[PDB]
């Protein structure tokens, strides 16, 4: 037996302010990706990427997907300005 990655690993969310129309890259919305192997990729889910076309207080959730194939679900906010 042995713990797979999603297990070993504890990713945590990091709450952005971005301004209206601005770009999301999901891996920015994660605090800790020093704290995951680095070879992770990161990807909002399907149906969850925060929308940065109107103000206000969004949520997403990232998928971090680690090299054994496992993947975390992470759920973040965005505050977006006008
Ligand atoms: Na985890």
């Amino acid at each position: 037996s042995g713990a797979m990655d999603k297990i070993k690993y504890s990713p945590e969310a990091k709450h952005r302010t971005v301004e209206q129309h601005a770009e999301l890259d999901a891996k920015d919305s994660i605090a800790n990706t020093d704290e995951l192997p680095s070879n992770s990729t990161y990807n909002w889910k399907n149906g969850h990427k925060p929308d940065t076309s109107t103000s206000g207080e969004k949520d997403g959730i990232v998928e971090v997907h680690y090299p054994d194939g496992t993947v975390d679900d992470v759920n973040v906010k965005v505050t977006v300005t006008s």
